[PDB]
């Protein structure tokens, strides 16, 4: 006999829709047995949920028998597989015969395509007989049914590909347990805060709010880590009681975890009261900070500490970038009611080493935004099929979390192969690359940036509106931004700061000739000077005469330097015809 | 029943911050379980640990079981594999059984992408299998918690790749047990030390600096090489004792180990008394010239005899390069003072067989960092996807391990093929290139070389500064010059 379990129906939300279905289909078949059996109509057999890993299959499941008060027949993927050959499918058939013998009941078949894998794919011979007898069962179950047996099969698995199309035809109802909402995130976050006695600072709706790519499993998760957070106050408060108890002097330092260790093991046998403390907002920050969104193998690449303020001039593209990017993210309720459709990208082309890098990483960092990087050729393989799927890949990877900007740096070697006929294996890559940006793939919150050093050779099919329209250059032949620059630099130092000397400096007819690249050459060329005087004069005084050394740096290091150094980037017409 | 073993605690350091986080994870969960039981709120259920081999994995987990004096279940990659098909997972099934009924415990899975790869490149109908039996373990565990079950499952990998994404969404806590510091090193040696009697001479400060890409397994043999070294002298003291007891003549003798292996043989049941001698700097000089800095299967190549005493004139060149490279390398305290980078990279250009390729070794000897040597197309393939891979491949293996100069010799064939529109191959090659000089990452530690015989036509976006900045002229047309080299 095995009886159902008491399992919590208030813990799953925000899936309304499915609910209810689940509900029609299961509720008259299970609660109005002497109705369905008078009037002598047929119903629903088998209900198949589909859907990601931890979306809450099992659970479902689990709630549903307990809520309903049927029998519970739990089959799990190995659980019927036995030492013989022979067991396993007298096992199957026993289990079978039990359940339509006792009624109402409901079977549940927890990760499926374990056992019945699509019957091409299995070599055994043993596998393909319990697919068989699989199919037996559901057999036997419909010419019985019109007697008074009332039994439901639900299963569950994570990948509807996988399974044999044999067993797919067989089974009638489904299910897809999916991605949540906001305003479904805000409930799952209710559900796990039940237990917990939340301080009044906590609005569980902002969390759901700036909580864009979570799923189930993963807010479980940040409500967990919340409580570790703040249980730090009362291992702070042992490691002071700790100390003065046993002291041991210095004798049991050499580093700080260590020595914490070692007071926790001496006493062993003393048990201490710990008092039940309320979670603030800031905690749960914290605490959101350190999770992963469960797509963390994807390619999560960290935005850097780059802010406006190390970007010297370019107040234009600043604005312009924070009405594209900025702009759709914080404000969503703004570009819904004037009604345009959010942006997709924008293109920064020009001269060598003018920032374009930067300000790709500097707008991610700003909208706090996840930023992935590829540059130049990091996709291409030697075989003939995986170059195009990858490319698929990274868009599937985007689409399931956003928002994230998706940096290309370098775009001249991709996209001129189109114009002429030359290789095959480039024309594939960049016709998939069209299909994903146009095709039917832009559901916003992926903002694609491309970067180019070189604008020249480009086809013009990438650059129509819709995929990269918005082309923003990059440049600089100004005096103002010149001396923005130089302070922007000379800022991360840490007395002398001489701000006088920097203004000089940047009239010079050798700086006029001069790029951002350059700039900061020549600040370490001046450095490296003064390093030289340093030296000389510091050996010649220690010997012959142990002082001080100077790290200041005057004017005669900053002429001598200029001097010397010559620019690098010689003919603008190139960038700007072209 | 499995009781917990005895390792030593303070034989791991250099982690910090990761251990902390671990002892604020697993801590309250196991030491106050009455606590949790009373408030009914979930803990942390699974800790993924993950980096290179050798990194202490295994040694970490076996000494926080110890420390806490929890019980310690471990299972090995090819632990619960039996003949029959269904023994497997009846062990596991038993193993996770085991393992809720007796609390406070911990599960430790020692290398998972053995027993969980990912599904789709497992074809076989026993595999699959076995990861379904881990999924089913997992939520078990989870239902019965309530109660005053107080079980941490801990594992163990390599490699996250390999790992099929659904096991890696089950568990929650990753910890990166990555690559250590100067600071980290020092701690490191330290802990193998412990045992030893180190003589006065001995600055283990010093062995760490000059110790750039060593791992934790390595400094462990670096400290093994030094006990072999100083026990020589008893080796010495043997052999001349043995040729007094048994002459032998000059019948025992056409070669000298042979000899040397024919008296021990002679001896047999001699017992002699060795004394315990102390470890000089020297011995521990000599043991890290001999040690392999566990990427030995690299590109490799050993600094040559060259010196600045083999390179006649060029006085102005040698000062300027000294400040490049030996400044960074020797003094990072005065660079960081000041507020400047460290620098990038070099080119050297100018007529044929002037001492441009000498230049870029002798400094590298200076220095006494690593070297290697890319000369002109030895990257290119056939293939239209193994070329990019490979230059990904070198910048990897030089942030791994640094200090080191990167040296490009012939430089003429791959940066002008920029300028004018002719292959393609050529094409994502050059602009890899720019991306790993300029883009994300990219620490110093690395100083790049290049050198070419023909300056002429090359594309300016390779000399731009960050890239290869620095033009140094390398001619021959002054007759004190000449007198030196003669
Ligand atoms: N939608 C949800 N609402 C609330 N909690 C959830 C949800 N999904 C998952 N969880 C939490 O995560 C756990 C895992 O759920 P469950 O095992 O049912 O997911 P699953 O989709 O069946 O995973 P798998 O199919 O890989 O076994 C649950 O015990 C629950 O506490
Ligand atoms: N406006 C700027 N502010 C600060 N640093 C700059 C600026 N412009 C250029 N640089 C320096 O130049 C380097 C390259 O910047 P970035 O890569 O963004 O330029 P780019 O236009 O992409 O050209 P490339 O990457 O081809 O050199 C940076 O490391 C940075 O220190
Ligand atoms: N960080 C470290 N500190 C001190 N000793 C170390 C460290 N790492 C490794 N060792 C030494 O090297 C040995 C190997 O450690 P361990 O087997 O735990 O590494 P691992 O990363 O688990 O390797 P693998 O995962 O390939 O089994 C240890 O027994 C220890 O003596
Ligand atoms: N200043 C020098 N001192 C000693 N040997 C030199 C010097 N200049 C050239 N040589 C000799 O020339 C050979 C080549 O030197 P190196 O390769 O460094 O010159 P290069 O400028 O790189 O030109 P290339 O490699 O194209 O001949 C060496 O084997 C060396 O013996």
């Amino acid at each position: 006999r095995t009886p159902p379990t008491k399992v919590s129906i208030l813990d799953i939300a925000g899936v309304d829709d499915t609910l209810q279905r689940l509900l029609k289909e299961v509720w008259f078949p299970l609660r109005g047995g002497e109705a369905c059996e008078k009037m002598g109509y047929r119903y629903d057999n088998g209900v198949l949920l589909h859907g990601p890993s931890g979306c809450g299959k099992t659970t479902l499941a689990h709630a549903i028998a307990g809520s309903i008060g049927v029998a519970f027949i739990p089959v799990s993927a190995p659980s019927v597989i036995g030492g013989t050959s022979g067991e396993s499918e007298k096992n199957i058939r026993d289990v079978f015969d039990e359940a339509i013998r006792l009624a109402p009941c409901l079977i549940f078949l927890d990760q499926i395509d374990a056992i019945a894998g699509r019957r091409e794919s299995a070599n055994k011979g043993m596998e393909s007989r319990i697919v068989a007898e699989i199919m037996n069962g559901m057999d036997r179950i419909r010419q019985n049914t019109p007697l008074g047996k009332n039994v439901v099969v639900l299963a569950a698995t994570n990948r509807p590909e996988f399974l044999d199309p044999a067993i797919r035809r067989r089974f009638s109802v489904e299910i897809d347990m999916g991605m949540p909402s906001e305003r479904a995130r805000e409930q799952i976050l209710r559900s796990l805060t039940r237990d917990l006695s939340l301080a009044d600072d906590i609005n569980f709706k902002e969390l759901a709010k700036m909580t864009p790519g979570y799923v189930g499993s993963d807010l479980q998760y940040v409500v967990k880590a919340a409580v570790s957070e703040s249980f730090q106050a009362n291992i702070d408060s042992l490691l002071a009681q700790a100390r003065a108890k046993h002291p041991a002097d210095h004798l049991a330092n050499v580093s700080q975890p260590q020595r914490d260790w070692l007071l926790l093991e001496a006493h062993r046998d003393e048990e201490v009261s710990w008092p039940s403390t309320k979670i603030t907002m800031e905690q749960f920050r914290k605490a959101v900070s350190l999770v992963q969104p469960a797509s963390k193998r994807e390619g999560f690449s960290t935005i850097p500490d780059t802010t406006w303020s190390h970007v010297g001039a370019l107040e234009d593209v600043r604005k312009k970038l924070e009405m594209s990017i900025i702009g759709p993210i914080k404000n969503p309720e703004l570009f819904t009611r004037v009604g345009i459709k959010p942006a997709a990208g924008i293109l920064l082309w020009g001269p060598p080493g003018c920032g374009k890098t930067l300000v790709a990483k500097a707008v991610a960092n700003e909208s706090k935004a996840n930023f992935i990087s590829i540059k130049g050729p990091e996709l291409l393989n030697k075989y003939v099929g995986e170059s195009e799927r990858a490319v698929r890949q990274l868009f599937s990877r985007a689409k399931s979390s956003a928002p994230c900007i998706l940096f290309f740096d370098q775009m001249d070697a991709l996209v001129p192969r189109r114009d002429d006929s030359l290789s095959d294996a480039s024309a594939r890559v960049v016709n998939t690359l069209l299909t994903e940006l146009d095709g039917v793939g832009d559901r916003s919150g992926i903002y694609v940036i491309g970067a180019t050093n070189r604008p020249d050779m480009i086809d013009e099919a990438i650059r129509r509106p819709g995929r990269l329209g918005t082309s923003i250059y990059v440049g600089l032949p100004s005096a103002e931004d010149r001396v923005k620059i130089l302070k922007t630099l000379y800022r991360n130092t840490v007395q002398g700061t001489t701000d006088a000397d920097l203004e000089k400096v940047a009239l010079d007819l050798r700086c006029t000739g001069f790029s951002g690249a350059d700039l900061g050459n020549l600040m370490q060329a001046a450095a490296q000077a003064c390093l030289e005087r340093v030296y000389t004069q510091r050996q010649q005084k220690r010997k012959e005469g142990e002082e001080e050394i100077e790290p200041v740096i005057t004017m005669e290091d900053w002429e001598k330097a200029l001097n010397e150094v010559k620019p690098s980037v010689k003919d603008p017409e190139k960038y700007m015809h072209s």
